[PDB]
Formats: structure tokens, sequence, C-alpha cells
């Protein structure tokens, strides 16, 4: 179907780990995409091969209005092209750096937007596990967008047995190894939820085993600007165990998230 010679490439969009996302534009079309470049050579010397395989088939038969579609992919004798939809707004990631915090508005509404794509997932029993501020892209209409469903699984599962990962994000769970369900990314959720409102992650630390230790302690506090229903709802995300954690309907309703989110 689709081949490199039918495209024309833009500016690079951004730069992920196995090769950097650029913009591009179909040539009898002229239909803006992101096609995201992967190299064969470093992927096979990570075997990640069966990564990009369940992101391109997990993400391609995804529909979802706060979820970032995958239109299709194809590829060469060096690398693989994965074609994107494109996120005018880049990442909630530099969205952080430029205003630092968010309010209660913004963060609410991201909250949300996040709820209703994961629920979405969860009812088709998928796992992103790998919900970022990098990965968080923006719309048009600045809406929200998961993508990088790298480590997107059909399933209950346990580790692939490797991490490249900035802990920060992981569930207790899968940082000790366990057999794992959709209930890590309620956690997710709640790491998101509490860096949208202070600037950074509620386990943040220097080093990978300091950090280690923090979210598997669930060493946390919050700083004096974070309200009581923030505070609350953070609070219930962020269990050390899989079962206490809410469900996506007991996030779309508490009362902090209503009473400030507008979507
Ligand atoms: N469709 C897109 N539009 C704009 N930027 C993108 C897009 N897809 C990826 N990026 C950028 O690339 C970065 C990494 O690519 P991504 O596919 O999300 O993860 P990975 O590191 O697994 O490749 C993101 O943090 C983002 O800044
Ligand atoms: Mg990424
Ligand atoms: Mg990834």
């Amino acid at each position: 179907q689709w081949a490199l010679e039918d495209f024309e490439i833009g500016r690079p969009l951004g730069k992920g780990k196995f090769g950097n996302v650029y913009l591009a534009r179909e040539k009898q079309s002229k239909f803006i995409l992101a096609l995201k470049v992967l190299f064969k050579a470093q992927l096979e010397k990570a075997g990640v091969e069966h990564q990009l395989r369940r992101e391109v088939e997990i993400q391609s038969h995804l529909r979802h209005p706060n979820i970032l579609r995958l239109y299709g992919y194809f590829h060469d004798a060096t690398r693989v092209y994965l074609i994107l939809e494109y996120a005018p707004l880049g990442t909630v990631y530099r969205e952080l750096q430029k205003l630092s915090k968010f309010d209660e508005q913004r963060t609410a509404t991201y909250i949300t937007e996040l709820a209703n794509a994961l629920s979405y997932c969860h009812s088709k029993r998928v796992i992103h596990r790998d919900i970022k501020p990098e990965n968080l892209l923006l719309g048009s209409a600045g809406e929200l967008k998961i993508a990088d469903f790298g480590w997107s699984v059909h399933a209950p599962s346990s580790r692939r047995t490797t991490l490249c990962g900035t802990l920060d994000y992981l569930p207790p769970e899968m940082i000790e190894g366990r057999m794992h369900d959709e209930k890590v990314d309620l956690w997710s959720l709640g790491v998101l939820c509490y860096e949208f409102l202070v600037g950074k992650p509620p386990f943040e630390a220097n080093t990978y085993q300091e950090t280690y230790k923090r979210i598997s302690r669930v060493e946390f506090t919050f700083p004096d600007f974070v309200t009581e229903g923030a505070r609350d709802l953070i609070s219930r995300l962020l269990k050390h165990n899989p079962s206490q954690r809410p469900m996506l309907r007991e996030v779309l309703e508490h009362p902090w998230i209503t009473a400030n989110s507008s979507k």
C-alpha cells in the first residue's frame, strides 16, 4: 500500500527512542500526518519487535476522540514507519514546561479526557502501561489524546523482563514484577493528576533506586496549594493495592473532578 516515496517529509515533530517522529503530507491527498520512523537495527538489537507489533495492532483498531489514531504503516530496507494522526498542539509535557503548573480547571479536564479514553481501552481489556506527559498529545481544539501504545497489552500481564522507564509513572506491581491488570493505568492517572497540580511527579527522586523506594513505599506529600478535593482524588488512585484503586467511574464522578472539569 504505502511507501516512503508516497510522502513529503516535514519537520521533526519529536524524539522517540527507536527513532524520531516527523510531520508529512500524502502526495496525492495532501493529507498531513505524523510519520514515526523506527530503525530495524535498533529494534532488533533491543528485541522489541513484539512490542511494535502490539502497538500497531492495538492502536490501529482503536477509535476514540481522546486516542491518537494509527492509520497504517509500511516499511523499507532499514526502518519501519508508522502512519499516525497529527497532534497540532504537541504534548502535555511541553505545556507543563511552559506553565510549570496547571490549574485545577485545566487538570480536571485533562483527567476526564484521560479517564474517558482509558475507560474505552479497559473496556476492550487493553492496558496502556506508559501514560505520561510525553505520550499525551493535544489536538486541534486542545483536547487530550493518548498515544505511543508501545507498551500497550491485550491482557492480565506480567512484565517483558525489562525496563526502560522513568519509574515515576509506574505502579508498585510493575516496578516489582507481579501480575498486573488494567488498574495500573489508574495509578498513572494519579501520578499524572499530582504532576499537573504540583509540577513534578509524586515519587520523583534523584536516583532509580531512590525513586524505586518511594514508589514501592508510596512515599509522597502534598504541597500547601493542593486543595483538599485534589488531595482526596490523588490519595485514592495511589493505592499499593491494585484492588483498593477506584474505578474509572468513581473518578469521572468524584466531586473535585465534576466541580472543575469542563468536558
Ligand atoms: N503525532 C505526533 N505529533 C507530534 N509529536 C509527536 C507525535 N507522535 C510522537 N510525537 C513526539 O515524539 C515523542 C516520542 O514519540 P512516541 O511515539 O510518543 O514515543 P516513543 O519514545 O516510544 O517513540 C513524544 O514525546 C512527542 O513529543
Ligand atoms: Mg513516547
Ligand atoms: Mg513508547
